[PDB]
């Protein structure tokens, strides 16, 4: 279906196995419905030592992508991308993703991920080679390898032939009928296909009120869904 | 120095290698000052052919983790962990996760995240065997496993000898002095150390203010803050 090439510039190439050779992701790029290629800086030093970090200006205890290797090698994966692809750049300085994020992206062909280390890479760098900045939460990690394989593994889910709302998932209940006393939902097992649709969107909008309330401020119900908020509501109160 | 155990369950052990055999988790790991042990639900099944999946009630599209084969290998893990471990589980339906959060989960010394696939796992086994339920962003996954080695890589920065603040972080330039054009911040070669601490103080304000508005409103600013602040918003107003 829609094939969906994404280029990664990594000093870890390795660490994209995890999901190129596992899951649904994995089974995605065996059937060619997701390409992932990768390019190491690292490859493209030209010192002995192969240096790839550099110190900061104006001092600082960190330390930075060296510019030459990271851009000769984001240089090469637009080369072998061609034109259309959208170089995107993970830090918690970039914009949040959240799902209607993920749709966005998915909309992309191409796409360059461009994962840094230490302290991050060089400001000019941003304003000349990236085009988007994101971030997949306000948390701080020792690379962008994991925010790259958390954007892949989202996109890759409406890649056509992968797999097979606003609201948080209802609660899912599988065998046996009665785990540590605790029973399974006799609507479930009442074989009634409307009440039971009724019942799960009814807990979706319960759970989605009681534990994440601001979610919903930023929905426009329908009156089905009003119903059900205002039942659940209700029984709530006991 | 303050060790940290992490006990795994998932299906895909082999995706943990990414952060056990590379980076600083990997030196972490191989310095003994974060083990991570992986345990595979698969293998704790008896069929022949090693169900780990189950239909769920009410019918549906999708599936869930089987119980038993889950059930078995949580109850290793506590026994494998002991008294003080806290389970967590990985799931949209979770506590948002940002830097708040990272430092909390960083006080536990043990840890066991439950990987979850498919349409998740029974809500029978959360109500019984899982203490936080916890998300690393409002975005779905094919799996647990890439929001667990998320959590891992966050809480493992906090892990004394591992390396070596609210807002977002400034600008960082490196070599060289000018790229395609665009040059070097003359403060930060000035070599004014008070001077460069309050410029990258300053722009972290300015960055948060025009990117993360919300993030200031979460936060009581200091006198010197504030004045920086208020100097980001007059020069950024010409
Ligand atoms: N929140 C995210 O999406 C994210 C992305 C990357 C990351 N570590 C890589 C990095 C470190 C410092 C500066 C820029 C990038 N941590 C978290
Ligand atoms: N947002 C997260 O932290 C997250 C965690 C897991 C995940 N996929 C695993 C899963 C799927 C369905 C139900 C429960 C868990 N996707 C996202």
């Amino acid at each position: 279906g829609s094939h969906m090439w994404i280029g990664v510039i990594s000093l870890f190439p390795e660490m994209f196995k995890a999901i190129t050779e596992f899951g649904v992701t994995g089974r995605a790029v065996k059937h060619n419905l997701l390409k992932v290629e990768c390019w190491n800086p690292r490859d493209f030093t030209f010192d002995k030592h192969k240096t790839v970090d550099d110190r900061p200006y104006g001092g600082g205890p960190g330390m930075l992508m060296m510019v030459q290797p990271l851009r000769d090698a984001i240089h090469t994966a637009k080369a072998a991308a061609g034109e259309g692809a959208k170089v995107i750049y993970l830090s918690p300085q970039g914009r949040k993703l959240d799902q209607g994020g993920v749709t966005e992206l998915a909309q992309n062909q191409k796409l360059i991920l461009v994962c840094g280390r230490y302290e991050g890479i060089d400001e000019r760098l941003i304003q000349t080679e990236i085009d988007e900045e994101w971030s997949i939460g306000d948390y701080v990690l020792t690379g962008g390898e994991l925010p790259a394989m958390t954007l892949i593994d989202a996109v890759a889910r409406f890649i056509p032939g992968v797999l097979g709302d606003g609201l948080l998932d209802c609660p899912h209940y599988t065998r046996p009928e009665v785990l540590e006393g605790l029973t399974v939902p006799p609507v479930l097992m009442s074989g009634h296909h409307e009440e039971i649709r009724k019942w799960r969107l009814k807990q979706s909008l319960q759970r989605t009120w009681l534990r994440r309330p601001e979610l919903l401020e930023g929905l426009a119900l329908t009156d089905e869904q009003r119903k059900l908020l205002k039942e659940a509501q209700a029984e709530h109160n006991s």
